């Protein structure tokens, strides 16, 4: 039960990929502010998308036992789903290492979601970040996985 | 256009914020948790500390967030066994020109992400169901609580 | 003669401001790619403007003897001066402290410029970052200062 | 279009190198202070040189879409060109990756220059970082490049 | 005398390992406080052990000429030696690279010790961190080494 | 008994100061290498001294429960005691806040010491950071403290 950064020293470096998603449920006030460009702090979706990419890179700094690794690819999508009154975020991270990047993809989505909140909380402090979850991951002995 | 809202001429006042997050556990993840984890250490203990650390790293993660001196940070991570859910709570305090809702939210989100990291070996399908604000005080808008 | 973070403990906290600017000189290819939305990595000016804001906050981490302090405001402007084949960056940082924020303003402009470079170098490695300089500052004993060139 | 960290996952790893330079224009006051050891904060060049090395390592944290990667070599040189009233900085960075290290070299020079400014601004607030530019780079598919 | 990182691009890639230790000598007051769970800030040994792992990962940021390296393994142990009135910290870091990880091991122990101090200084500000030293290292031109 | 950033919200901002020291025990081969400028990585003391100043600023990022504070002053001294075959390091940190800066001073000394080690590690891997201890602190309710 003692914390440790699992010893992965003898494992081979293989191509890893991970995809996660997250949602931000909007209020009428927030949705209205969004379609108008935000609350004066700038474009919520634009800032949040970049925050996601930055977050993927800062993952090892935020998750204690997470292994530091060279990321080879980061894609982040932040879109407004009007009819549903919520923002959907998706992130796919890739690398060539001995451990997966599910943490990088999950963190990217979570931070992108927190940034959406920060960019809109002036309109409504009740916004909720919901369903941060993994959708896909490949590489590693356990192979392919998809929700 | 993005910007760190100018709060230079706002008075410093006591501010507090409380948020929460949940992590949906699978049967396998609960089993592992009850047995001490998957081998990386106690999930809840590492997650609780990650949350405090995250509160301090908020301005670095949220683009337009103001860097401020925190005066207090509390984080609680508890397993709700029957519900197969981990509940995370965080309260942040300060005396500044801007609120600490982002610090509280970020603390809960990162603690949730860490719970994921500490158990994903048992189940990749773990879900961070939600992250939301519960209360905030201080500032112009005064008191706010979730209904 | 040895390095030190100047002691300003007994100095009164006051409203401070600093404004700086920087330029990135473009090649015709760079300008062309820029006008077309970038080189495939995204909008150069949008990413650079955000990078500048983040840079301001990380200033104490990059400049050894810089004092860590709470910034209360950060504005960054990144714009294309087509006719001049130049990208101009401007940044104004503010705080309430015992020391000025000239470094934050300068760093914000420098990093924004480096990001513009990063966002267009695939088109031209020759892009040049030029004239990173202070334009104005106020607050503190020295009082107000402005570049009159 | 949309910002992204270019996917280089399937690109062969190769030796990578990049060299850049930067200059800081000095006033008579700043130069005079530099020669006497600084303004009281310490040796401007010594502190800036170290800042540059540290900045090369922090590059991925400063440039949004930059690829994080281990660096195997970092060299930074800070020299005073007295008669010209200029401080020159040069940095060379090396590694083995799927992308170049042009940014690390550029950033190392820029931050070193910013530090020179910090170490001397007490003497003159008008000091200018005139230029920051690449001089050389090798590695990858496009081979070598050198400034004119 | 010009500070210059060592170019290791020209060096053999091998498995590297380093082990270091450090001690925190306790006053009766601190020992007493430690045996009761701390001074009200939390379990000193638990927080310090995690701090050690986090520090290992931040080594390149703290030591000027240290090379950024992906770490494949980090183990940290912080134990109370009651009879001797002191806490012993040990850390072992592993990787596959062109340079050793002696600094990561040393830094892990030093920051864990500093954290033990932070968690108990409320009881005694006179606590002393002593003997941060290397115990073993293998890989590299100099071959295996043991204190 | 869980970890927490002690609430200091109601405490006034006051002038705070703290001074600490550390020593690095030098072997014969390390003392000579030092006197001639080092082992090829540059001046051990010059690099270590600046490393100490930087470390003071990064203290909140290294010590989990440490409060992020604005620093108003940092002095670091690295000196060789030829007669004792020892390197003495001293650091003083100052600020105006609701909590002390003893951790900043201790950390500056510890990292400076680690850097002296890094800068001479080539000559002798057996060098030891003998001690790291607080010498003085003032400000706060408990008043002045002297070792």
């Amino acid at each position: 039960g003692r914390p440790r950064m699992v010893d992965v020293t003898e494992k081979p470096e293989t191509f890893r990929t991970a995809t996660a998603e997250a949602f931000v449920e909007l209020t009428e006030e927030a949705l209205s502010a969004l379609e108008k460009g935000g609350v004066g702090k700038g474009d919520p979706l634009v800032v949040a998308q970049l925050a996601g990419i930055l977050a993927a890179k800062k993952t090892a700094d935020l998750i204690p036992l997470c292994h530091p690794l060279p990321l080879t690819g980061v894609e982040v999508r932040v879109e407004l789903l009007k009819a549903e009154k919520r923002v959907r975020i998706e992130a796919t991270v890739k690398t060539k290492a001995e451990t997966g990047v599910e943490m990088e993809a999950m963190t990217a989505c979570a931070v992108a979601a927190l940034t959406v909140y920060d960019m809109l909380k002036a309109a409504s402090k009740g916004l909720v970040i919901s369903q941060v979850r993994l959708l896909h991951k490949a590489g590693g002995k356990s192979g392919e996985w998809r929700r």
